[PDB]
């Protein structure tokens, strides 16, 4: 019976049939947005949702027995399981994030399609040469998130009153979004030397980011 | 057949068309001034009717001379569509067409071969990005769904609609007011909103850098 | 008698002394910012300023006769000449812009110092391969500045009421600064399809900028 | 007994022991943030702080005599020394900034870890080929900070009323953050040709940044 199932799984019709349910339930998940649509075809949708998430469990089961241990060493296969299991976590009795993360079952399209795999693998190959840099940045953020908290968190609780709130504000300053008019110009109305903290932080952070972009080449 | 071919391929012919381009280009840019259009309104719309008439003749001649070679030249197809657009009556129809008359000034890139190379150099890059662009669009689509059914209830203006989420997420991609404008307000209601957007901005930026590196290398 | 002046001009003390006055009047121009300073040492500065423009008038004369036609064919010399001539325009009579552009005489440090010339020339060397691009962008902006004017200049005069006014706003959209919350989101409350105009405009403009960066890196 | 200290210092446990205390007081320094935490283990922390900074004094002492002058020629060692010396400055005497700069002793992890040194040295190595440009950038800012001050600092003191205020605003304009809606659009409502000042300033500043990136590329 194994060889019987093995032929169905690895057939091109099988893979194509899975892509069919993705693009369908992908559309099906995207019309659950419209409250108007949900009045007419609300029942049509949730069933097909349960239908598709059920079939993908079957498909992911066959891929196991066909590949055995080879299945649970394939990231694209493990992804599917978690991403199907998320969709399998009960519809109710819990935070709606799980019902939302059910839409992650639409990322399953990159698994079924090999052309996307090449795009994805090409990018992840860059991550190795960047952990040397990312780690340094995180220590830099952590050291300065400490300083900003015990510097400005007294008069500015919403931006720096908490080690975490300082982290959030500092990432925004990195992105440069309202760093001056939004945060530093007001900060300077109380601490006039605040620019000594943030201008070099922007200098340093930008220089490193540029090096990382150049590092990739 | 040979009679028209000499007129069409004469260098004055090419030069004469560029003259009307730079003329109607100026002429189209003076239709901006309400002052100018009160005195010389007739002189211009006639000159527009004059120019659109000559360009119809010009676009006719190049057809019979090249036959299928005309409708296989992208630079020629552009001219045809963009002149045909301008031919829809000035008042009959949505006034949008009267605006799209200004697209006939891009025909200068067609008429000039030096521009053709610059434009072709950039469009030639798009192929190596459709493999990537498509992935980006899928990423946007999955998150536009999540953001919609997460924040669209209390925030209809930004996420109440699958389309509105797309706009906001492209805005967040551009980093414009993403924090003080969008996420900070969301966090006043959903304190874990930063878990949604900080990794999103990471992914969006990471792919953009990879796209730049691909073009540079 | 001619060759006598030629030795002084190209002497290293001469070259160094001008830089001495550059960094001097450069500092002197930067204390004219302080209203406090200008009450006590106003004469000390404007005189030293008048002193500097006098010596720099002399120096720019000497370099001419020594170089003859080579002076008015050396951009760095023409620059000096124009930038000192600006400083030579009378202190009064005329727009104060000239008194401000007198501070351009501090750019004279880039001419006098040769190491900067290479740094500057390294940047200008990039300009040739980009005029092919800059020109297209200007045509791209001009076509869209027209549309924005005759699209939104009716209900939105301060952003698009004028072909020039449209140029400014569109340049802002290029920088992505407040393009959405500032311009497109308000426009959409009046013209709901405004995003069809500005979202791709950003795409093309950004795409071209990226290619330009890649072009320079190669 | 010169060789006696050298073996302990050069032991891998010695290097590892310092790295352990870095990551420890690093956590401890980040728990001094919570006002809640400081009520329970506040004393436990301030004691542990004095403990750690005392041990790091010992370590920085041993490495000296073992290395003699070689210690004060090692940047990574000088850093450790200076950054520990800060923590030795009295806890309450002087501005509380000193109590904050105690957290810089967590950058000593980049020193203590050799894998980081290569990354950091790789980045600092880029800075030399940029001082040719960085200096030019600084002069450009300096010349324009003066002009903006005596142009817009009169009606707009908060952004340009002071040579320093102009510098900050110009760096703000450089970062492009609210450069248009925040600074130039208000400026133009009073000085309508203010855009002639800032649009090319942005062009040059933006153009140089790419060249700086290209400098990093080449
Ligand atoms: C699976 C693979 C991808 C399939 C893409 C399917 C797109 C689903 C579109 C659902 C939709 O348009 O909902 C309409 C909403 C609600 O309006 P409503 O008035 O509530 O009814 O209101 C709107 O959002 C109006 C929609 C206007 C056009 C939006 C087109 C976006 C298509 C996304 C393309 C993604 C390609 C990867
Ligand atoms: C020397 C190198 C190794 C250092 C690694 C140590 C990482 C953690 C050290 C101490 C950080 C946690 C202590 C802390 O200040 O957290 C409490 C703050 C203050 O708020 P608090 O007054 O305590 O009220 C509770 C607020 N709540 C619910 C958000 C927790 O509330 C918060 O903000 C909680 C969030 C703190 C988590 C910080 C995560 C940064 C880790 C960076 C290290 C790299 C990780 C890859
Ligand atoms: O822990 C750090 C915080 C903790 O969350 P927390 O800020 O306490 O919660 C914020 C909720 N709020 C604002 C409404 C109170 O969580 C954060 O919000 C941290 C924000 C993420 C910034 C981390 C950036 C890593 C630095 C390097 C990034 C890689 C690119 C080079
Ligand atoms: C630089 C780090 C950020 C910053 O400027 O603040 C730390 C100090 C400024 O202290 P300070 O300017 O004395 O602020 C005291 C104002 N007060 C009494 C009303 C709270 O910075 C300095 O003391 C310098
Ligand atoms: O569908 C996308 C929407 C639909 O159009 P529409 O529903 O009319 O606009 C949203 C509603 N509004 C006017 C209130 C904002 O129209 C949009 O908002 C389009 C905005 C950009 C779409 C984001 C897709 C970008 C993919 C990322 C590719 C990166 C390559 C550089
Ligand atoms: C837990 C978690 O991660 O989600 C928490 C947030 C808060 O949602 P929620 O408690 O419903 O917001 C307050 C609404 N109210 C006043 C009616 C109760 O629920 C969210 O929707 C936050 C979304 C976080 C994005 C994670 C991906
Ligand atoms: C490659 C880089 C992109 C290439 C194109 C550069 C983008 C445009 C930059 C030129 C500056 C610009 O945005 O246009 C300004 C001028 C003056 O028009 P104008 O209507 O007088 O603006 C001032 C009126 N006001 C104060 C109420 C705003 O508008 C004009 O009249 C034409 C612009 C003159 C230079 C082109
Ligand atoms: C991405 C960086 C590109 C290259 C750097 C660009 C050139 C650097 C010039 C920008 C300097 C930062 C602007 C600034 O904050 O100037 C402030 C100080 C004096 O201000 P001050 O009046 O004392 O502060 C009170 C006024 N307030 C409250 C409104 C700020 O003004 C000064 O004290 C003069 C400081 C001159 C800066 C020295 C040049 C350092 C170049 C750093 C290179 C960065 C490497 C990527």
């Amino acid at each position: 019976m194994y060889l019987r199932i093995t032929n169905i799984v690895e057939s091109s019709f099988f893979t194509k049939f899975i892509i069919y349910l993705i693009v369908l339930n992908g559309i099906t998940m995207g019309l659950e947005t419209s409250k108007t649509f949900m009045q007419s075809f609300g029942v049509y949708t949730t069933l097909f949702n349960q239908i598709v998430i059920t079939i993908f469990t079957i498909e992911i089961i066959l891929r196991i027995y066909v590949h055995r241990i080879s299945f649970f060493k394939d990231p694209w296969s493990l992804f599917d399981f978690f991403v199907v299991a998320i969709s399998l976590v009960p519809t109710s009795s819990g935070f709606e994030i799980l019902r939302v993360l059910r839409v992650l079952r639409l990322f399953r399209l990159v698994t079924a399609v090999p052309q996307m795999r090449k795009i994805v693998s090409a990018l992840i190959s860059v991550i190795p040469g960047m952990l040397s840099v990312i780690a340094l940045m995180t220590l830099f953020f952590y050291i300065f998130a400490i300083m900003a908290t015990q510097l400005f968190g007294e008069r500015f609780p919403e931006w720096f009153g908490t080690l975490g709130e300082s982290f959030y504000t500092l990432f925004q300053v990195m992105t440069l979004e309202s760093w001056s008019m939004g945060i530093v110009r007001p900060l300077m109305e109380v601490y006039p030397y605040a620019w000594v903290f943030f201008i070099p932080f922007i200098w340093v952070v930008t220089f490193v980011m540029i090096n990382l972009v150049v590092a990739i080449c």
